[PDB]
């Protein structure tokens, strides 16, 4: 008649000791996030492996988040929810290596796959090459992924030990850290909050800053101030008016709108080209006008060709938003000579409202203007530029109508590009917001209490193990949340989440 085989009786003789009652909220609690976590996390992965539009890089990385949170919510997280209430280990020492290895490498994987997204999406956005990842490039940094996190946690493993605790005198096995000497324990812990919580969030934060900046601000062109609806009549009746505003007939009018810098806008290769074609009998043809302040020499420069050709006008002036548009609603071209433009924010206004650009090929208009929608040149030549001049004449004496409408529709069409690569950062961006606030308790009060030797001496036990459950439920809580966050922020999840549902319980779509 043994009663090794018996713990549970043997914490029926000290329930009354310790009793909760609050266990009732935190059982309802952790089933409701099972259901959750386990039913979300699935159809997060049958989503992606029935759809192939869906299986992009950062859908994949998302599907090995998923992966993690499977694994947790089946193995680890019903064994916390016995620990936290009975304080006592019913599963024996071989689990008692395994769940918490478990459950540090499932929070290694998803530390370090909501990195390589963000590291992937910089990359693509932010980077000037944009590199393009594929699918098996994304699939070999996940097994990596899961190779590092398994070889970083085995230290956990060994230090695991399952130990039957003698000091009413009915003793009880727990299951705890238990290290030779208390100087590594500390060593380990500071390397653990580093590597899985505090060197990802801050490698994250900086690259979804870069990312915030460059597609909302940097690229945040408003589509309903830069439209075409807002101007009047024709394009030559609109033009013409603009010339003799000017004291200019008619011609082929070019427009500059940038500061007048040394190295960056180019009004100095715009400068040098006017007096390259200044030679020439096609230059009485062509109207400039060069809206831009700043450098003085510059300005005096253009001042200089202002009052020798009837044809140039310059304005210093600081314009009103819609006395831009009313310009690109009625110029023939326009003309962004950059040496640098990482965003082509200015071709993008130009072109939704019928401007023909003739830009240098750099990162940012490079992207924007193609074979069809307008000229390139080379950054710093002046010679190149003028070249480019005199065909945008040649192309002028037929109707350009055609040009205007490719124009409008590569704009719109790239916009709709950065209004969809938003959302996605948006997505992202919410989930890892949602990552720090979910092991945000739990990391801070493993480093007081291990690392920093808080709550030793208590003055009350229940506040500190309450907080410790409460922590340790919001971990699994994390895995619940981000297929609701992919439900209420990314419409391909919402609609596949809809077909499987509707598959599940009706059969109705498939
Ligand atoms: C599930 O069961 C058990 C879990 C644990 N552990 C644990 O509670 N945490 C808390 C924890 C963090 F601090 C940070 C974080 F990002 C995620 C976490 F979950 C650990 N904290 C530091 C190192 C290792 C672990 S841990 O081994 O995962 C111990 N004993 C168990 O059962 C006997
Ligand atoms: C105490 C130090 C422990 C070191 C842990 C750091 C783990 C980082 C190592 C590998 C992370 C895997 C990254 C895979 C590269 C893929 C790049 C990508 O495409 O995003
Ligand atoms: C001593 C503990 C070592 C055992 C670690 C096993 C981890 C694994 O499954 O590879
Ligand atoms: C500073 C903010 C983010 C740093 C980005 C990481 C550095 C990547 C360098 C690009 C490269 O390796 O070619
Ligand atoms: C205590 C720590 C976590 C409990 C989780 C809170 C959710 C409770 C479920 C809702 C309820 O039944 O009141």
């Amino acid at each position: 008649t043994d009663y090794d085989d018996e713990e549970f009786l043997r914490y029926l003789w000290r329930e009354y000791l310790h009793p909760k009652e609050y266990a009732w909220v935190l059982i309802a609690g952790y089933i409701i996030v099972f259901v959750v976590a386990l039913i979300g996390n699935v159809l997060v992965c049958v989503a992606v492996w029935k759809n192939h539009h869906m299986r992009t890089v950062t859908n994949l990385f998302i599907v090995n988040l998923s992966l993690a949170a499977v694994l947790v919510t089946i193995t680890c997280l019903p064994a916390t929810l016995v620990v936290d209430i009975t304080e006592t280990w019913f599963f024996g020492q071989s689990l008692c290596k395994v769940i918490p290895y478990l459950q540090t490498v499932s929070v290694s994987v998803s530390a370090l796959t909501l990195s390589c997204i963000a590291l992937d999406r910089w990359y693509a956005i932010c980077h000037p090459l944009m590199f393009k990842s594929t699918a098996k490039r994304a699939l070999n940094s996940i097994v990596i992924i899961w190779i590092v996190s398994c070889i970083i946690m085995i230290p956990q493993a060994i230090v695991m030990e399952c130990s039957t605790v003698f000091p009413k005198t009915t003793a009880f096995t727990v299951c705890d850290e238990r290290w030779g000497g208390e100087i590594a324990p500390k060593m380990y812990h500071i390397c653990f909050f580093l590597v899985t919580y505090a060197a990802p969030l801050c490698l994250m934060v900086l690259l979804y800053l870069q990312i915030f900046r460059k597609l909302w601000c940097r690229q945040g062109i408003d589509c309903s101030f830069w439209n075409e609806s807002y101007l009047t009549g024709s394009r030559d009746e609109r033009k013409k008016s603009l010339l003799s505003k000017f004291g200019m007939d008619e011609g082929v009018t070019f427009m500059f709108i940038g500061r007048f810098d040394r190295g960056q806008k180019g009004v100095d290769v715009l400068l040098k080209a006017i007096e390259i074609l200044s030679s020439k009998k096609e230059f009485q043809e062509m109207r400039f006008i060069i809206i831009g302040k700043g450098d003085p020499e510059l300005e005096g420069w253009a001042r200089s060709l202002e009052e020798k050709h009837g044809n140039v006008k310059v304005i210093t002036e600081m314009l009103s938003r819609e006395f831009v548009r009313e310009l690109y609603g009625s110029v023939d071209f326009v003309i962004i000579p950059s040496y640098f433009e990482p965003f082509g924010l200015v071709a993008l206004e130009a072109m939704c409202l019928g401007a023909i650009p003739i830009a240098s090929a750099v990162g940012g208009l490079r992207d924007i203007i193609t074979n069809e929608t307008g000229i390139l040149v080379k950054a710093g030549d002046p010679g190149e530029l003028a070249n480019a001049i005199l065909k945008a004449l040649e192309l002028s004496r037929s109707d350009l109508s055609k040009f205007r409408e490719n124009c409008k529709k590569r704009a719109m069409s790239f916009s709709k590009q950065i209004r969809a690569r938003r959302k996605t950062a948006r997505m992202l961006m919410v989930v890892v917001l949602v990552f720090a606030i979910c092991y945000a308790p739990i990391s801070i009060l493993n480093v007081l209490k291990r690392v920093f030797g808080m709550f030793a001496h208590t003055e009350d036990r229940e506040t500190v193990y309450a907080w410790f459950a409460f922590s340790h439920w919001l971990v699994y809580a994390n895995s619940a949340a981000n297929p609701i966050i992919y439900n209420f922020l990314s419409g391909k999840f919402r609609e596949e989440f809809k077909a499987a549902f509707s598959w599940w319980w009706l059969g109705v779509h498939h």
